[PDB]
């Protein structure tokens, strides 16, 4: 019986080995960007509206051609068998049952085809490989398996400096592997090549699926993403795991939404920890959010049923926040105003 | 012998059962809006005037056709028998004796007619019921009993998520009931319907009493309230108990006062804890404030006499603050300027 | 051997009875304005100049017709025998020897004529008495005794609410009296009348000495002071002892200096604790500062010799700060720019 | 195996005598400017760019006619034998091997000619001596020994008030001397004269080497430096060791870069503690940074090899930060935008 997402973090801390909790919790460098993701959300206040018709409040959205139950997807998180033996299958099953898109990772610890077979109209996250030809094979596999969007991660030319992982001497256990094919940082520097705008065009030409660029923070990169034919972007500093000192996505979101001016979907992530945070993101103009660490807390704590409980809690919090703010729909929530405060 | 409102909180904490203290103290979600009500007041500084005539300083105001001794009313707080056996009668008697309006609640634990019989020209707070017909019956009862204003609460389409109450498994004791007719959250979701602008018009047509909309935060909702024929509004986030992340009323007050441009009374609440806080609210343009939790601290600590002592202390602090700031009247206090500082 | 003013506070805390330390240290209400005086100074940063001629750095100023060794006077502090048996005589002797003006108080615990006989061209602080005639007698006594300015305190229509003094049940010991004629708050409410602009004019007509209005915070009150014929003002919230929530003087100083546009001397006080703080005040446009509590710390710690050591330390810190900032004179320091930072 | 610069501070604290750690760590006065150097950097966030070509990322710059491996030089720090017996020779050897300029101090504890003989194309820091003739002798010695720039320190007309050193009664041990010729503060007040713009011109006429003015904070002093023929400036508050309350250099840097408009190199120092901090400085417009205390931490911890490890770590962090931010060159990093956040 969890009444907040924070209840799940406490539960996950109890069960996970310290080094795996640190792999999950940590960020790069001094963790300034990790902390700032939370600080930035905490400074945003919503100006709610009153006395509106709430006889049919709905939290649903249409995105990338599918109805989703909430303005929320499960973020790509590598190697989910680190957290629970059922790994990605547990999370994908719960997401399917909740009507929430699940992002299958390039570095999934269960093969993308197995996770796709769970159903639920999943997305696929791409890391750019050694060459155009192989990268494009994963994309084609994902499309053949029924994935509905390609989430191209664009903020990882290589992995950031994870000092918790370095200090812990973290490496994957023998029983966790990259099923589609700091020791994890060394492996990435060797196996993956930096993506460029040319890589984006190669992907866009290889699939009719919407291509979503994850890790955009500069306004002109958002504009360029639209010009490049992206169907969406995720405004994100990769949970503070990449450039330490990168601005939080939530701080760039409003300016990016204005610049994009409806030319693509604009998602955000980093520190979303409640339905109220989802409302803040929506009020700043997001189409939807991604949620990362909390989904893994729930997986660690109680497997598939833990993820189900998390998604049920988030669904209740989103409905609650929307109605209290006078919003019968997510579109109405996007028209809310906000104020910055001091915390 | 209390010299500050904070002395009363300490006293109430000692006497009340933990779960009832939590029902009183708590807010929704992470309590961000609860804390922000205090932070927001603490950032406001007054620019006092000197060398003005203070030979007849008066703290009185005229509001809703009655002279009040202070620019202050007792906020609606449900179920006052939770805090002291005399409940609403103790508070209403002290308010009457102090010349302060008392707001009788829809969810009062003593009937509205009994509390009105105490005297003191009380107000009545309305929650919108299952249908127009019954809602309007409470309004007519209140008017027949001599209530002088209808304070229509507009920020409770349903009750917020009170995590202290959920964790405590809080429910009303058998000896406390809704005398006019989280377990308290479940009861509200079943018994009350979301109010709309149509509900406001139904009330306005049913009574000649001034209708005051409590829980307005958006500037256009304040304008619309005036257009709808409201006699007042209370700029309020419901003490941080409704939308977690709602802006504090004190942060919207100046902009609302400007937009309303004298078309209705503009009250504020949330975190008023001293006569100096009353002065800040007045300087930002409020007609008057409501005070909630501190009145219940005083009731818990010492019953009717506790509430009397609280109101005497607040009266002294308001007079002190006004005179130190060069204000012989509340109208002069409204013309004070303020500065935001850092705390 | 004290190397900072903070060394003196530690020393005074050791020696003074708790209730007398609290009478000295405390402020009104929640002490928000007391704390804000420090916060406000800490947020100000100086932009120093380099490579200027420092062959004859001088900290002297001319003010109210006298050369002073520093841009600094000892603030009026009532009842100095509370802190040391020699009281005002010890402080006045040290101030004289340092070339710093000393402000003799209406509520001095040694008669104004005795303190004036020490020499050093002192100032006299006036509280407005029961009637024009008696007030004007103190003014005439002060002038006859050789005081060179009248510092009319304008922010005390009555004494603020000193909760430390109330809680301690503070009263003057039998051996400390008002030699020119909370128990101290009760005594003031009875003996003194609120001053007005008419009182200022009565004083201005009664003496050719410069009249300095102490406790101005509003820009139009500063302008009006010039129009009224004041020779100076002290921009001040009375060390956070009067209106709790009054803006710090340091936050109003720049705007007041601009509005006054050389029409009178503009002093500031509240929280000056180093030569660097004096430099900040000067850079914001002050003619000079007053220093209150630290002078009493020094008096408590070591009598006349303690005050001498404090003034020597402040003199060294002022010279140091000025030269490091490229200022050969106080006038050059007034032309420094500042930046607000975060602390 | 250090993974951050903070690992080195912990190591240095363990080994150094307390008073020498304090000589190194401390600042003047209350250490407000020392702390502000860190606060100021922590508030700056970078807006990284994505999807750029990173096939040949280079951290090199050209400055004062030499290629440097990083946009970074070792700051002038007096008396390095305080920290390790090899002192300046250890640091200079490591800097040479890393391709980083080393600044030889006027108050070096090994003679400038010995340190220059190490190689690595060093710079020389000048304090203005008793007269033009002797000052100019050090300059000529430095030039004859192969130093490539003169870093004229302009913020030390005398040494600041180092309260840690005063409290510790710090003095140099007998075995540490000024090899080119608070007890250290007393020695400086006697031996050195305040520099002026005339001193700058005397130096500029005495050498063809670029003259770099270290300790500029005012925009017009930066402009004047260009007009005076300076080849560079270091925007700096001397690590918070000079004027307590001086603005951090990082807070003035952008405005200075705009005013200078390419007329000289603009360096910054104060609190640079990671490659991410170097990126922030570059994004604000710096040509390069200086690093002071961390180099001494490394020297204290492990001598020459410690400094080598520090420089290798900084080089890795700079490359990491640049690439994550989409910058193949330091010039691209200078074109990054930043956002101020709250911490
Ligand atoms: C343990 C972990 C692994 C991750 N792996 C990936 C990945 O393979 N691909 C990717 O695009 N993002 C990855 N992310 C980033 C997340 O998708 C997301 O951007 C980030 O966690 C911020 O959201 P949060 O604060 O909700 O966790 C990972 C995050 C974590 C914590
Ligand atoms: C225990 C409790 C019960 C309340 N019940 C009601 C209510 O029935 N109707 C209403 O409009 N507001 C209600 N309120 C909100 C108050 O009227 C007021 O808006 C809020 O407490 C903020 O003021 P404060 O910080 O002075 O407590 C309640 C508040 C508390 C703490
Ligand atoms: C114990 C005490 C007594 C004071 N008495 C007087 C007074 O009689 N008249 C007056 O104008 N100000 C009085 N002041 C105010 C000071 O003159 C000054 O405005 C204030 O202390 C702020 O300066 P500080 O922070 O340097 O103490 C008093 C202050 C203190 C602490
Ligand atoms: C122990 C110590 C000695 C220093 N000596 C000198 C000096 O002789 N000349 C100079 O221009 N700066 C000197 N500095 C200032 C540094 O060059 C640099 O401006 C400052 O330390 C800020 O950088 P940091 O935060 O990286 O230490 C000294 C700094 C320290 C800590």
């Amino acid at each position: 019986t969890y009444v907040s997402l924070a209840d799940l973090e406490r539960a996950a801390r109890d069960v996970l080995p310290g080094e795996i909790f640190d792999f999950l919790a940590g960020g790069s460098g001094t963790e300034a960007s990790l902390v700032a993701n939370r600080t930035a959300l905490e400074r945003v206040f919503v100006i709610p509206r009153m006395l509106r018709d709430l006889t049919d409040v709905t939290t649903e959205i249409d995105i990338f051609g599918r109805r989703a139950a909430l303005p929320m997807a499960v973020a790509p998180v590598a190697y989910q068998r680190l957290f629970h033996p059922e790994g990605e299958l547990a999370v994908a099953r719960a997401a399917r049952d909740a009507g929430v898109p699940y992002t299958i990772c390039t570095l999934s610890s269960v093969s993308l085809e197995e996770i796709a077979a769970v159903g639920g109209r999943p997305w696929f996250q791409l890391y750019w490989l050694r060459d155009e030809k192989r990268s494009l094979d994963l994309v084609r596999r994902a499309e053949d398996a029924g994935c509905e969007a390609i989430v191209f991660t664009v903020d990882v030319p290589w992995m950031g400096r994870r000092l918790r992982d370095m200090r812990n001497g973290f490496a994957l256990p023998e029983w966790v592997t990259a099923a589609n094919f700091s020791a994890v940082a060394d492996h990435t520097a060797r196996e993956f090549a930096p993506a460029t705008w040319e890589s984006v065009e190669a992907v866009r030409a290889h699939t009719d699926l919407p291509v979503v660029l994850k890790g955009i923070l500069a306004v002109e990169d958002a504009r360029r993403a639209v010009d490049a034919g992206a169907g969406g972007i995720v405004v994100s500093n990769h949970g503070g795991r990449q450039l330490d000192g990168a601005v939080p996505g939530i701080e760039m979101l409003g300016e990016i939404v204005a610049a994009v001016s409806g030319g693509c979907e604009v998602l955000v992530d980093g520190g979303i920890r409640s339905g109220g945070d989802v409302l803040k993101a929506t009020a700043l103009g997001a189409s939807a959010v991604l949620v990362g660490r909390p989904v893994m807390w729930a997986l660690a704590a109680a497997g598939q049923d833990g993820v189900r409980q998390l998604l049920e809690l988030l669904a209740e919090e989103v409905r609650d926040a929307m109605g209290l703010a006078g919003c019968e729909s997510v579109g109405a929530a996007r028209r809310l105003n906000t104020k910055l405060g001091v915390v």
